[PDB]
C-alpha cells in the first residue's frame, strides 16, 4: 500500500526516531499526532510540521493520558491506522559492583520497566480498541503497531541489565500481541535499532556502514513495514552488522 | 563440581519447581532455604525437608522482605553459593477483545512483571553482594545465579502477552547480567521450561517425551548448570521439542 | 541526512531463480523501479522467454548456481550487457520433502537427497557470493562507501523446520549461519549481506497451506518477497540480519 | 516420577570424532561412568591407540563419516561387539579460516573449502544421524519409551560467525537448523535429538583467545563438553535444543 491519507500515532514523536518518523510519514501524505510528554517541544514540531500534524501531550505510562490522547487523535483526524512506539528512557549502573561496594537501586529498574514496557503495552492495548473501529480494508487489515526494541534485548553489554529487560520484554511480547490481533487485522512488528544519531569512538564499533545510523533509516524502515502487507509477529535489526561488545 | 555443601536460596521454593530443585539439592547434600510468600507452606515444607532446610518469608518484589531472608540464610548457613529464581505468577488475558469489547488492564500487566520480572533482578541484585563476600574458589567463582524464563519468552501464545513480556526481560537481562559479574565470578543462567506439572490435552502437544515434564526434570538441569563451571550467559529450553501452537 | 543509495533507479541487479517465483517476481518489480536486471537461470528454464517478456533492461544469463564456470561466465555476461553489477539477489534453490527415517515404512532418508539439496541452495548460493563479491569489488565505493548489496533467501525453516524438511532445514539455516560471518568478511569493502526468511508463498513451488497463516491468512504474494527486496536495497543501514516475512506463521512439527 | 532412563550406566554410546578432542573427552567420561563408547574416526587417526587405553569396553571403528558405506561397517561393527547402540555423539569436523573475498589480496574463498568443510560437519553428521536412526529404531524401547538420544556439536559460530569463518559458520548453522526437524521426524519412534554450540575449547582444534571468555576467561576443558554430554543423555525432557556452552562469550568480528 502507501501511506498516503493514513493516521499514525506516534509515541516519543518530539524527538529523535519518533521525530523522524513523523517527518517522513507527513512528507508522504499521511496524518501524524506526536504523543509525547508536556514540554517535550513536541508543540513547536508539530507546528513546524505543518496542518496534517498535531501535538498530543501525555505519559505513556498513564491509561488516562493515553485515552486523552487518542481521544484528541480521533477528533482531529477521524480513526487510527498505525502506531508507532517510540517513547523510551535509558540507564547506565551495574547490577552490582563490588570495587565500589555499589548495588543497583530497584527503583533505577522499575522506572525503566515502567516507561518502555508498560509503557509501550499502556499504548497498544488502548490503541487496539482504536483501530478495532475502522472498517478492515480489501485484505482485512485494521491497522498496524510499530514498536522500538533495542539489540540490547539481545546483547545488552555491562550496566545495561534494566534497559535489556526492558526491551527484552518488547521482543516477548511482539508474537503473542500479534496472535491476539491477528483475528481482527492488526498487525504487530518490532525494530530493534543499534546506535542511532538521536539526541566518533561508538561510529567505528559499526561493521558497515561505520557510522551510527541515521534517524531516516529508522523511519524508512517503519514506512516499509507499513507498506509490506505480509510483515507480521518478526523483530527487525537495524544495526549496520553491529554486534555489541560486553563494554565496562 | 559436586553440590555438597552448597548453600542455596530458592525463590517459589514452597511448590513446583522450587520446590523439586530444594529436594534434590538437600538430596546430594546442599543446604536449602526456600524464600516463599507467608502462608505458601513454606514452614511445613522445610520441616518435612529435615534440618539442612529452612523457611524464610518474603515477597520478592520487596527490598526489605529479600534483605531480611538474606539475612536469615547467612545467620543458619553462614553464606549463599546459588540462588534459584521460580517465583512467578501467570494471567490469560487478550490485548483486546473485538467480539466482547474486552481490554486488557494494565494492572494485569503490570502486577505479572513485578513478580516475575521486577522479582527476579530484586533478588539477583541482592543475593549478587551476598555471593560478592565469598572467597572465590580455585577457579574464581564465587555464586552461581540460575532464572526461571519460560518458552513464552519465545512464543507466547493468545493470552500471554503480559507473561511472556515478563519472560522476555528475563532472557533479555541474562546476558548483561552475567557480563555485570563477569568480573566477579557469578555465573547467571535461564531455564525456559516448556509445559510442567506442577500446580492430558497439553501432554499430548509434547513431542518426546509425549508428557509433561516432570519437576525433577527442572531440578536435574538446575543441578547441572551448578555443576558446569563453563554454562554462563544462556537460556536453555526445556520442554521435550515443543514449539507452542497460537492457541486462542 | 548521511549520503548514500536511497534508490534502485540505474542500479544493476543478478537475481539467481529469476526465471520464476520469487526470483522472478523480485527482477519485475526492479525493472519497473528503473533497474536493470540479469535471471540467472538454468539452461532447460524458461529464463529467456521471462527476459524478452521484461524487455530491454533484462536479459538472461543461463547458468547452474553449483558450477563456478557457470556463474564465472553469467557474471562475464551480466558485465558485458550493463557494466557494474550493484546488487545480488540469490534465490535459486529446490526442495525435498523425506523423513530422517521411517520405521513403519523401513525407510531412511537418502544420503544424495540430502547432497543435493545442500548443493544447490547452500553451496549455490555461496558460490555465487564469493564470485559476485570479487566484482562488486572491484566498483568504485557510492556516495556512502558501498560497493554492493547481497540479499539470500532462507526460509522460516532455518528456525521451525517441519517433518521431512530435514535436508532444507540444514541448507537454510546454513544461510542464516553465514549471513554473519560474510558480512563481516565484506564490511571494509562496503557490500552489505542481508537474508530474507519467507513464510508460505503461492509461487510453483507451492488452501489448508493458506489457514496456517495468523494474519493475513493466506500464502504470501511473491510481490512482497519483492517489495522487501527493494527496501533493503534502499535502506542503508540492513546490514547482517535475517528479516522474517511470513505472517506471523511458526510452523507445527506436520507430518 | 515419570519412569525414565536417567543414567549411562550400561549404555553404549557411538562417538564420532572420538578419537580426538571432545569425542575423546566425551568417550573418558561416558567409559568411567559405567557406559561402552565406539570411537568412530578416521582410519589414520589414533583411535586404535585410544580405545586400547580406555580398557575392554571401548573399540575403534574405523570410518569417514561422509561414507555411506563407512558408517554402515562402523555400526555394524558397535553392533557386533556391544549389541544395542542407545546413544550417538557427533563430534566429527573440521575448521577452515579463509575470507569470502579479500581485496588487497585479491583472493577469493575456494569453492572447494566451502564444500570440504559443509561434507565433512553438515553433511557428515546427517550421515550418521540418519543410519544410526535406522539401528535405534530396532530398539526395545526403555521405561520412558526411548529408543535413542543423538546429540550433534555445532558451535557459536552458527551464531556469531567470524571474519573468515563463512564455511564453518554454514556447516554449523546447518547442524543448528536440522535439530530440531530430525527431532520432530523422530519423536514418534522415541530418539531424542540434542545440539551442543561450544564456544572455545583447549583441543588440538586450538592466551589471547582464553581473554575474551567473560567468566571463566579461560578456553574450555573437554571434560566440562564430556560432562554436558551426560546431563542431556540423562534428563529424560531435553530434546530438540542447541544449548551454547561457552563462558558467556559472543565472538566480535576479528580480523
Ligand atoms: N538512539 C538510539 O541509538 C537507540 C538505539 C536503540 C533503541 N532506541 C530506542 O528508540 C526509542 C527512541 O529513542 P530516541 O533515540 O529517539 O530518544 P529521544 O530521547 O530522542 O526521544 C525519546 C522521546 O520519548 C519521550 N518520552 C520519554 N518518556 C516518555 C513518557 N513516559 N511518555 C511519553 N513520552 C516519553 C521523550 O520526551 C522524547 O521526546 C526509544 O525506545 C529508545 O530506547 C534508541
Ligand atoms: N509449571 C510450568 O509449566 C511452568 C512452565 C514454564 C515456566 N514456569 C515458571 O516456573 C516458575 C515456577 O512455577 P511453578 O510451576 O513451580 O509454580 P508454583 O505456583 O507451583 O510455585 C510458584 C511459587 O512462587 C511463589 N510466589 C509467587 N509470588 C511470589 C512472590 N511475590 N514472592 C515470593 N514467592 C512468590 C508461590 O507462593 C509458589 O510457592 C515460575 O516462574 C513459572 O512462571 C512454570
Ligand atoms: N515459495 C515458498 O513458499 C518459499 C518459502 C521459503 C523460502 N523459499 C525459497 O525461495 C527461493 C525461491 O523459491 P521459489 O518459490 O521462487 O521457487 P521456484 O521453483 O519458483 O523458483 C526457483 C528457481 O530456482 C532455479 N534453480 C533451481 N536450481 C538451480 C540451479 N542449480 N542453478 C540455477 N537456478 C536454479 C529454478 O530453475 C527456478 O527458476 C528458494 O530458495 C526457496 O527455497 C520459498
Ligand atoms: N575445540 C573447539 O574450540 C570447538 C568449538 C566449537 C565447536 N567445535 C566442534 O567440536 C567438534 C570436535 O572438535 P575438536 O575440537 O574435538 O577437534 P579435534 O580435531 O580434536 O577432533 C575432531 C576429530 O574428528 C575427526 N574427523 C575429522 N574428519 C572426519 C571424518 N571425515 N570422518 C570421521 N572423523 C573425522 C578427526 O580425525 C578428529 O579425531 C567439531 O565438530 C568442532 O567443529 C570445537
Amino acid at each position: 500500500r502507501s501511506v498516503k491519507g493514513l493516521v499514525a500515532v506516534i509515541t516519543g514523536g518530539a524527538s529523535g526516531l519518533g521525530l523522524a518518523t513523523a517527518e517522513r510519514l507527513v512528507g508522504q501524505g499521511a496524518s501524524a499526532v506526536l504523543l509525547d510528554l508536556p514540554n517535550s517541544g513536541g508543540e513547536a514540531q508539530a507546528k513546524k510540521l505543518g496542518n496534517n500534524c498535531v501535538f498530543a501531550p501525555a505519559d505513556v505510562t498513564s491509561e488516562k493520558d493515553v485515552q486523552t490522547a487518542l481521544a484528541l487523535a480521533k477528533g482531529k483526524f477521524g480513526r487510527v491506522d498505525v502506531a508507532v512506539n517510540c517513547a523510551g528512557i535509558a540507564v547506565a549502573s551495574k547490577t552490582y559492583n563490588l570495587k565500589k561496594g555499589q548495588t543497583h537501586t530497584l527503583e533505577d529498574f522499575q522506572r525503566v520497566l515502567d516507561v518502555n514496557l508498560m509503557g509501550t503495552f499502556n499504548v497498544i492495548r488502548l490503541v487496539a480498541g482504536e483501530m478495532g473501529q475502522n472498517e478492515p480494508d480489501q485484505g482485512g487489515q485494521r491497522g498496524v503497531i510499530i514498536n522500538t526494541a533495542s539489540v540490547a534485548a539481545f546483547e545488552g553489554q555491562v550496566g545495561q541489565a534494566a534497559y535489556s529487560a526492558s526491551k527484552g520484554g518488547i521482543v516477548g511480547m511482539t508474537l503473542p500481541i500479534a496472535r491476539d490481533l491477528a483475528p481482527i487485522g492488526i498487525r504487530v512488528m518490532t525494530i530493534a535499532p543499534g546506535l542511532f544519531g538521536t539526541p566518533n569512538f561508538l561510529a567505528s564499533q559499526v561493521p558497515f556502514p561505520s557510522r551510527l545510523g541515521d534517524p531516516a533509516e529508522y523511519a524508512h524502515l517503519v514506512q516499509a513495514i507499513i507498506e509490506n502487507p505480509f510483515l507480521n509477529g518478526e523483530v527487525i535489526r537495524l544495526d549496520g552488522a553491529i554486534r555489541m561488545q560486553p563494554g565496562s
